[PDB]
């Protein structure tokens, strides 16, 4: 019946391509959100300890705080060694002073030699933050309406963004950002389900992969904002600024009719359809389980092996980006430079998922990354021009893996009794990121150059594993637990 009432209204129309336009303007808030934390905090050029008879010479004498580190610098980067004046010395932990004149989360938070780990716990917090975000928002969001859901994770987002924008130390920074993490998760994985439902399953490629142009997109407009404003709270604030007119939308965005018309209201769902109409014209689900997301075979095995291309699409990337090193030998050039290469990859998984479909695409990208990964671990020593080249394919190829992969784990599952195991698999693709590092460091120490071949393995048998996917086109949308029906 539902398929009749999109014939008559739905589709695209005028109101439907501005809603369109708004959760893909959520999508490239939630890219800036992700992507801007390798900006926050770069290093600075020169970081060390001075002494309080240091810092009274140099108040008194007037000097200059680089010829400060010039005439001061021990050893012979930031060394973690001071003079004592009060001879080879001792390290020092307090009283740090930064060269840089750019504000950085290092310079406040004075993250330095040993203490220099905490600013990468501070990523691994954060990612552990999406894990656990997907993990209770699903039930959350399929609990309630997915849009109060969405609404109330952006003012989530709003606020803990504000707050550590004016974070007074690191243990209350780092929980809030957790706190953040979890609501930006929420709100991603919200707003791509309901923009995917909302279209007819004819153009549904289309917006699926357009918004994830904008989700490119905002990665590219990352360096621009970060350049122009130095203060590291103005990033943040600019960040999380449009978290607070897309609280604004409310009536603007209706709620998904799919969700709705679920036997549990009804009239609300032909009020709703009757209004986007304009001049133009069963059990309730009650809460998910676990047990029933992994019931029955089918089921059961596209949930693992959709957990499993997660997992090794993260880590994958993860591997390739020590890699890749920089490019143009600027870090601005080299995000921008990306950030632009990554959309004709996005334009040819349109084209490809138009003419054949999506699993192809799929195996071939991820196959094309295990090779050009593997290339790069077996390449012999040289071609250091030809060193930069290598591992961008991989590179695209994953990112490529990464679009191909959320669209059709959105389409596979049912809507109505939708757990978001999209944001399960998500969450699973976090803890791959959380636990990359170390699995890299382990492998790396036995073997240089072990790491690339044993992720070369696990993409190339990803990429024979996601061939056993049905990925039938033209279906439409899979209610209740006719997901088993369409093999
Ligand atoms: C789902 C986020 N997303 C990614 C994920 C990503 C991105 C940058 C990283 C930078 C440093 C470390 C990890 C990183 N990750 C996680 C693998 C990669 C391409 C994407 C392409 C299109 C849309 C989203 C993408």
């Amino acid at each position: 019946s539902f398929d009749e009432a999109l014939q008559r209204v739905g589709e695209f129309g005028r109101f439907q391509r501005r809603v369109f336009l708004l959760l893909c303007l959520t999508g490239v808030t939630f890219a800036f959100l992700f992507v801007g934390v390798v900006f926050l905090g770069t290093q600075p050029d020169h970081y060390w300890c001075r002494g309080p008879s240091a810092a009274a010479l140099a108040e008194r004498c007037g000097w200059s705080p680089e010829e400060e580190w010039n005439r001061t610098a021990p050893a012979s980067r930031g060394r973690c060694q001071r003079y004592l004046l009060e001879a080879p010395l001792v390290p020092c932990r307090g009283g740090w002073r930064y060269a840089q004149a750019h504000s950085t989360i290092v310079s406040e938070f004075d993250l330095v030699c040993v203490n220099a780990w905490m600013l990468d716990l501070t990523q691994a917090i954060l990612n552990l933050g999406f894990l656990t975000g997907a993990f209770t928002l699903g039930y959350a969001a399929d609990r309630y309406g997915r849009i109060v859901i969405y609404l109330l994770s952006c003012l989530g987002v709003g606020v803990t963004g504000v707050v550590v924008a004016f974070a007074p130390n690191f243990p209350v920074f780092v929980i809030f950002r957790f706190l953040q993490g979890v609501f930006g998760k929420g709100t991603w994985m919200t707003c791509y389900v309901i923009v995917t439902e909302i279209v007819g399953s004819k153009q549904r490629r289309i917006v699926g992969i357009v918004i994830q142009m904008f989700f490119t997109l905002g990665i590219i407009i990352l360096p621009g904002i970060a350049y122009f404003i130095p203060n590291w709270q103005g990033i943040q604030l600019a960040i999380t600024l449009p978290s607070f007119l897309f609280l604004l939308y409310y009536w603007v965005v209706p709620e998904s009719p799919r969700w709705l018309i679920t036997r549990k209201k009804g009239d609300k769902a032909l009020q709703i359809l009757r209004r986007i109409a304009k001049c133009n014209g069963d059990e309730e689900v009650s809460n998910p389980s676990f047990l029933d997301l992994v019931r029955t075979p089918q089921m059961r095995k596209c949930t693992l092996i959709l957990m499993f291309a997660w997992f090794t699409s993260a880590v994958v990337y993860q591997g390739l980006v020590m890699r890749l090193g920089i490019i143009g030998g600027n870090l601005y050039i080299d995000f921008f430079i990306s950030g632009v290469v990554e959309l004709p990859g996005a334009l040819l998984i349109l084209l490809t998922i138009e003419r054949l479909g999506r699993r192809l695409p799929f195996a071939a990208s991820n196959i094309v990354a295990g090779v050009a990964c593997l290339v790069t671990a077996f390449l012999p020593e040289g071609i250091a021009w030809l060193r930069t080249t290598v591992a961008t394919l991989g590179r695209l190829g994953i990112t490529m893996a990464f679009e191909i992969v959320y669209l059709v784990n959105s389409e596979l599952y049912p809507t109505t009794l939708r757990n978001f195991g999209v944001s399960l698999c998500s969450g699973l693709c976090d803890f791959g990121g959380i636990i990359a590092p170390f699995l890299l460091f382990r492998l790396a120490a036995v073997w240089l150059e072990l790491p690339l071949i044993i992720f070369g393995i696990l993409a190339s048998i990803c990429g024979g594993l996601v061939m056993l996917l049905p990925e039938t086109k033209g279906i439409a949308l899979p209610e209740t637990v006719d997901d088993v029906e369409k093999l």
